[PDB]
């Protein structure tokens, strides 16, 4: 069985693929733009992916990878009544480029299903886009669309660390995503069946995408403090307890 | 840093401490009694712990272990309208013996706080005991009492696998417990601050406790299909993504 | 696949089976007796095993475990021209008791093959017993006999740390043992085919055995500073890179 | 602490940086050219490195990474009396290009110390270059020169798998390299102190380099069957047991 894993407790440019406004500052992955004084700027889009492609499924053998990722993020809004747009963990084709900003989170073009995007994302959505969104802040699973196939309520705590765990089990095709705000003692969970052989190419880049608002005042930070990933592809035909010790 | 981990995809008597009705049958940990025909029996109590003690905190250094556990369980009731009582993952003192059966799950004596029990448990409670329980099936965190310090709703699916992840972070003192029913695509999550140095002895046995009803007809299986554990104790002063690959 | 591992950077009585003179002092596993002033005593025998049994092979499936262990030891002799006897890493039957002291290292009765001992050991032999030993200090593989089936020269550095790696590959039946003296930049290696299904019971205790001389003046310490173990048993049919990081 | 690891039981172009003749064929990394009939060709040079750079030391904190790698290789010569030249595991600067072929193994220019190459390599040298080589087949440690700073005898078994383990301990600055031929039950070991902060840049590519002879008839395969790597960089201040299970 082929294995790949990593743990970034601090970040570095050298092992990341940085796109647009995404930047490493003082060991922190700052996906969207912040001023020298620490003011988040509007109209920002940023992306970061790991420098090594991950084989998510094998066409010749029919094997599917089981994988898990954990990260700690922090969305900090100067004014909570007006922030946007959110951040997401995504699997994209290898040389994949950013798409629409704002509510599309740098990952999608529109609300309708476009299979040629070949993108799976778990979004953490700070802004009510209504054109497609549920009423409150939510975690969603995005398959080739910004219009999540399933969501769950997220009691987002402004400027407070969120510790995320996303797991994919090959044998049940189940994608699970959970968020914890340790300072609030709150927790949230989403689970949906996703067939990755239907959605993603055999090889993907894993990482993050985030945006700020399309208006001057709708601003927030989209920072990632730590990140851990592990994947296991069987040859023919994920120890999770040991994995979250690495990251969250 | 001292480390300990294991993964049981199948079970064996030889590395377990079996108490009361708990038994290994065909590689499955059957905590409570089942007939030769496969009929769950009432009035049953069973416990299983790992044969090696886990240091959960160090008095001399002040260090606290971070740990994670994942398991898959299956509660199967012939009649869903009348089952009891549930199963729990517990940390108990090393030579610890079973307590009250039924709604006390083999772990506690009463509803009031008794610190000398020194027991932390995450319960999966199939039965409304009301004397202390919420109205529906629930996951709860038990600290020296059967009366959980916090609960969350559990849409229990009869005879369907439940994949559980329990994590404890030393730095935030946060115990998180999540349950997934992959066949239903449902998921549930509980999080509460627990100071283990206040609750548990330095050394504990980790494992499971379960009971059937205190009436002839209130019967269910309490089976554990797989189990994974990992713990990390720093010397002075948990990679989770890699851990759940091991178990769930 | 069933997994078991641990890493002791410091030692504790609570997760060990201590036999005879073996003792934990200031986080160090002291296999043989030392005075309050730090003087090693003669005629000493000591043993330490992990509290959880390891399944080394499965009779019903025919599967054999692959395993690896790493430890750092220190043999300190007041007078190098007169020390004895050495220390060994051993796999013994579960409730196994010490045997002959001195040159037999607490593991064997005699030089002739006795299959009922069911013991595999990698010895680090400080003393020329001649009755069976090579001329100089040696690493040997012991199968049911103190008379090694294969040895290699060991340029033992008195009172200097030795970092050991022992690996067993199920698919090649190859036991490899290596010793490094980092302060000397020296290294030594032994490899021999051993069929464990022929030698060991299905379940074993893993750990250490050591002895001091059978004369007043032939004295040394037999200390173990750190210890790491991992084993993997397939269900029906070892990552050494990551192992020795955690390991050594 | 930042972590990185992988295990290739089979190979893929997508996560490798392939240079010159190096190619992936049927899941095997074939470093040097082979004909369609399976005939090794002369005058070949090939290199393969992992697509993610490894931080081997940190200038700002003074921290040095501990790392380990394990691989299985196979050198197959049609005529043993005339093969060349060998293969090596190397750490090179990130965008580093191949150097001289033949006896220089694609890694070096000459025998004299050139610090600007910034290359550490463990060589497995099939050919007596005399200009710098010991008389028989050898494992050597190469620091900025093809003239090894230390070697050891290698009883090379033609067309037989060699299982290699290379470890670097930050605290002792010790590089250890061992080779096992499981079919022969033979083993070999080399150890030397290397200060990596003196030799390598902070970031390196890890991987392999190999060459065939500079004469028509001096031909061999230089195949790598599996490969595992793990590295650990502390923030301010390696479990080998578990590593070599996943590893080898
Ligand atoms: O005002 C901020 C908002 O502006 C909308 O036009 C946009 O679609 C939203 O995603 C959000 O950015
Ligand atoms: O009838 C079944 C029930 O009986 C009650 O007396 C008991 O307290 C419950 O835990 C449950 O077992
Ligand atoms: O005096 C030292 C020696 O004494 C021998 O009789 C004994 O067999 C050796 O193992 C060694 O201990
Ligand atoms: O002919 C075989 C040999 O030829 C030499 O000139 C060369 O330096 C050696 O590396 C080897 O390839
Ligand atoms: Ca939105
Ligand atoms: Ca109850
Ligand atoms: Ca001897
Ligand atoms: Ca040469
Ligand atoms: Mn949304
Ligand atoms: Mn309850
Ligand atoms: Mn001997
Ligand atoms: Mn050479």
């Amino acid at each position: 069985a082929n294995l790949i894993s990593f743990t970034f407790k601090k970040f570095n440019e050298t092992n990341l693929i940085l796109q647009r406004d995404a930047t490493v500052s003082s060991g922190k992955l700052r996906i969207t733009k912040a001023a020298e004084n620490g003011v988040p700027t509007a109209g920002s889009l940023g992306r970061a992916f790991y420098s090594t492609p991950i084989q998510i499924w094998d066409n010749t053998t029919g094997t599917v990878a089981s994988w898990a990722t954990s990260f700690t993020f922090n969305l900090q809004a100067p004014n909570a009544a007006s922030p946007a747009d959110g951040l997401a963990f995504a699997l994209v084709p290898v040389g994949s480029q950013p798409k629409d900003k704002g509510g599309f989170l740098g990952l999608f073009d529109s609300k309708n299903y476009a299979s040629s995007n070949q993108t799976v994302a778990v979004e953490f959505d700070t802004f009510y886009n209504g054109g497609w969104d549920p009423t409150e802040r939510h975690i969603g699973i995005d398959v080739n669309s910004i219009k999540s196939i399933k969501t769950t309520s997220w009691d987002f705590a402004n400027g407070e660390n969120a510790e995320v765990l996303i797991t994919y089990d090959s044998s049940t095709n189940l994608l699970v995503a959970s968020l914890v705000h340790p300072s609030q003692k709150t927790s949230f969970i989403v689970s949906e069946r996703v067939d990755l052989t239907s959605v993603l190419p055999e090889w993907v880049s894993v990482g993050f995408s985030a945006t700020t608002g399309l208006s001057k005042g709708y601003v927030e930070t989209n920072e990632v403090l730590s990140w851990s990933f592990a994947s296991k592809l069987s040859i023919n035909k994920n120890k999770l307890a040991i994995f979250n010790l690495e990251g969250k």
